[PDB]
């Protein structure tokens, strides 16, 4: 049971697609992570509510780094 969206690889947080409190669906893109001339939509692992967004747009993140917590 997944509660935290973490970075699958290092990247730059290009865009955060949802806000705290928003309802989300499994497989929905929640943010866009840029890496190696590619824009990766990072999905919600489950239906739920966005509780916390732990990064800002522009931020560089490393592998496994927490990005979003679901409530």
């Amino acid at each position: 049971m997944e509660n935290v969206v973490s970075a699958p690889m290092p990247g730059k947080v290009l865009r955060v697609l949802v806000r705290v409190g928003d309802r989300v669906r499994v497989g929905q893109g929640l943010l866009v992570l840029e890496a190696m001339k590619m824009e990766n939509e990072i999905p919600s692992p489950r239906d739920g509510v966005v509780k916390r967004i732990l990064v800002k747009e522009g931020e560089i993140v490393d592998t496994g780094q927490p990005l979003i917590e679901l409530g």
